[PDB]
């Protein structure tokens, strides 16, 4: 009920005092980002607070940030915290723990290089003209137009044909049924009453392990499982149609310890998993502060129409010489972090940076609270892109500003999924302005549950530029 | 069900096919001994099975075992299997796990030193006076006598007044709440319904854990809890008064990563679940022996004379003089090793001496079987204490006789244990011989529970030597 529960009173941390058995959880009501924001304008640099009865020791401090994230990775600070039933699923590389983690991030590695992400764009570039196609539908029927459908679409479209070459309009295809299985891997809501319980009784969970009870869903997996097969048994019959996607590097990758069948597998549906709502996520509200900040949307246009005139295709070399559209990416992700938190399992007692931290605690990075904090940002709430020219990004802390993490476990995707939303943003804008519309919610309000995300799905006016 | 169940199959290695959810368990009706000796028959060097879902992987080659025990305890097979709700027993030496069990181990080595011992000496000389006086009074009363009752009543003095510094007469004074607490620290039975149960749920310790439900009972750690805490504030109020217990050299290393004082107690209880049961067991093996062997029992009478003329008191310098005494425990604690088995888990993937060994295997050592195996042992299921003679004692692998496992992690009991029975047998062999009685078991047959004990408790008839 209580037994860890002095931990902080021992060790002279503030934070809110928990209840038994519920730890804190009931101060979840309005959601991870307004607890984080609460907890450290009335205790400081640091406190602590219980999921149940598991101590989290949050931090601020950028020090000691790095310390956790980069410089004791390895021997201290290795794996993220344990969070329900995954069954097989423990081998994808986000799950995976200790040298288990290092192997899988040894072999993937070399598959999320500028090189071979150079060799994908062509096939990313194709879908952001889908998108184009789809978007001028509903641009000459006048509708306002639900950005996460659109925007969903795409997403999708990019992962089967970059992960697996499966070359589907999905947004017009709803119900292939490759895309009606891989459209349920969506993020996972803590704050539901599933994982609220697990959080409360985490006793119950080698129980499901047992069972086969999975919060991966079993037939998605069954599904994706078959389908690899399948595939890289068809991809043995041909071996003259070279390949660049996911698979056919990890493939590749499998011959000349290295990853068996089952690790290719996880690591196919964790990149779905990883990349799907996300990329759909980031796009959205970087289109709802293009339309609610026009001067920002024509400047951005401005840049795009200069560096490619005459809707000339973007290209990876292209798309790295534009500078605005990089702050206004960048800024975007500084008011909306998706991971919202960082964590890490402190594997041993540790004194970092003058604090003891006992073994067993999670260190808590707040990202989302620390990208509002206005001791490191001028006018925090305000979309200002101009935070990130080159003549102010020399005044922003790589730990205070973490949308991808840090260290060597940071955001293995992270270049393939600004690549990507970069290319989508420079289609979209070559070839339309977004407007506010009567429907669009104004200033944007965020859900209260588990996952940052609008309370109510944006929706924005679509006008071609022709 | 049976997830586990394909491992040895898969590795070529043979045993037991197992059935689902139960693996191996329903063949240890006849007890652990006769499973590892029939399985050694008909298997060989290597076999494996399950006990409920976790491999077991029976090793028997000398070489094989020093790799495990000795080379790579450290790295690899550093802790044994984990077997039930254990509550803050988990502290315990022979529970504890990885650098804890490292730094204990390095705590309470200096403890069991010879020097220590030594000093202890005298104190459990005493309790041999005590216990030659109480068989002395069953011996002019022409009743057999029930070893276990008088050995056990020893085994419980000694504990007392070594751990403690309590002095009790526990066969006269059973009522003592000191003595009625520990004597309930008895050896637990694996094949009982409840660690059977464990075996096949084994997904139901958490559960028992966090509902604070130990194997160890919760009245007898409580009252030695309380009694440690108020031990140790009345040797603060006596400073001059200075002990030579078990206690008093952990006070004493508390000062100048040093023991904890929930580390100290439960190191106090494991040593009294440790020695208690095992020693009156060895010393009633003994005694049957020695009754059933007369000429045995002859020459270890005259080897006492001849060292201790007139029945002059045994000293620690003395007692090391006596080799058939020596040989006389060493070929019992042969026939009756009452670990029966060694284990070590494996921690990771290795390769030992050809084989592959996964991880998460636990590896065991059957010494029991070794002990009697006939590749090894000229007529082994006889008593011959001149195997152990200085002639032939060179013949015998330390590998293969391990009454006390072997390496690192061996028994830090051990010179305590020979001490202390090796004292007992040369005070009641002074003043008494030990012969069959009408309900003395001849043969002696064991007993088929989880337990190395007689089906039926020794009886002996006990006359004195006057
Ligand atoms: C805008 C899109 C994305 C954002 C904001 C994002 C953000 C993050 C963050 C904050 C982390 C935690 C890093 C840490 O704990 O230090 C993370 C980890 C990770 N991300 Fe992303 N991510 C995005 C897209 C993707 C994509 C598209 C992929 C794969 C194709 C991906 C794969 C991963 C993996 C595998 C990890 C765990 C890495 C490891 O444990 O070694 N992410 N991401
Ligand atoms: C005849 C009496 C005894 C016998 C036959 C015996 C036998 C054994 C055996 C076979 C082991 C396993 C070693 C291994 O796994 O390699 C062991 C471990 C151990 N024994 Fe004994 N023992 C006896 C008495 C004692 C006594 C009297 C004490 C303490 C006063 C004691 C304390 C321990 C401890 C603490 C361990 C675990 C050591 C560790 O994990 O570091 N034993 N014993």
């Amino acid at each position: 009920g209580t037994h860890s529960h002095g931990l902080f009173k021992k060790l002279g941390i503030p934070g809110p005092t928990p209840l038994p058995f519920l730890g804190n959880i009931l101060s979840y009501h309005k959601g991870f980002c307004m607890f984080d924001m609460e907890c450290h304008k009335k205790y400081g640099k640091v406190w602590g607070f219980y999921d149940g009865q598991q101590p989290v020791l949050a931090i601020t401090d950028p020090d000691m940030i790095k310390t956790v994230l980069v410089k004791e990775c390895y021997s201290v600070f290795t794996n993220r915290r344990p969070f329900g039933p995954v069954g097989f699923m423990k081998s994808a590389i986000s799950i995976a723990e200790d040298e288990e983690w290092k192997r899988l991030r040894s072999l993937l590695s070399p598959t999320f290089t500028s090189g071979k992400l150079k060799e994908m764009v062509p096939i990313i570039a194709q879908y952001g003209d889908v998108l184009v196609r789809n978007l001028r539908r509903e641009a000459e029927t006048g509708k306002p137009v639900t950005l996460k459908d659109v925007f969903g679409a795409y997403s999708m479209d990019v992962i089967t044909s970059t992960s697996f070459g499966v070359n589907i309009d999905s947004l017009n295809n709803p119900q292939d049924p490759f895309v009606e299985n891989t459209k349920k891997l969506l993020r996972f809501d803590f704050l539901d009453p599933f994982f609220l319980s697990i959080t409360v009784f985490p006793f119950l969970i080698p129980i499901l392990e047992v069972l086969n009870i999975c919060v991966f869903p079993r037939e998605v997996t069954n599904f994706l499982r078959k389908s690899v097969k399948r595939m890289k048994e068809s991809r043995l019959e041909d071996t003259q149609k070279h390949r660049v996607d996911f698979l056919q590097l990890m493939i590749d990758s499998q011959n000349s310890k290295a990853l068996s069948d089952l690790e290719l597998v996880a690591q196919s549906i964790i990149f779905i998993f990883a990349g799907y709502e996300t990329t759909s996520s980031v796009l959205s509200f970087i289109m709802y502060e293009l339309a609610t900040h026009p001067d920002v949307q024509q400047k951005l246009q401005e840049e795009i129409d200069a560096v490619l005139p005459n809707k000339a295709p973007p290209t990876y070399d292209t798309v790295l010489q534009m500078e605005y559209l990089d702050m206004v990416v960048n800024e975007t992700l500084r008011l909306f972090p998706i991971a919202m938190r960082l964590e890490r399992v402190c594997k041993k007692d540790v004194e970092i940076n003058g604090m003891f931290i006992p073994k067993g605690v999670v260190v808590m990075i707040p990202s989302y609270a620390l990208h509002r904090d206005p001791k490191y940002w001028t006018e925090p709430e305000k979309f200002l892109p101009e935070r990130f020219s080159k003549k102010n990004k020399d005044n922003i802390d790589p730990y205070i500003y973490t949308p991808f993490g840090s260290g060597p476990r940071n955001c293995i995707g992270m270049r393939f999924a600004l690549m990507n939303m970069k290319l989508a943003l420079i289609r979209v804008l070559q070839n339309f302005s977004f407007k506010p519309s009567k429907e669009t919610q104004i200033p944007l309000k965020l859900s209260l549950g588990g996952l940052l995300q609008p309370e109510k799905p944006v929706v924005l006016k679509v006008e071609s530029r022709d």
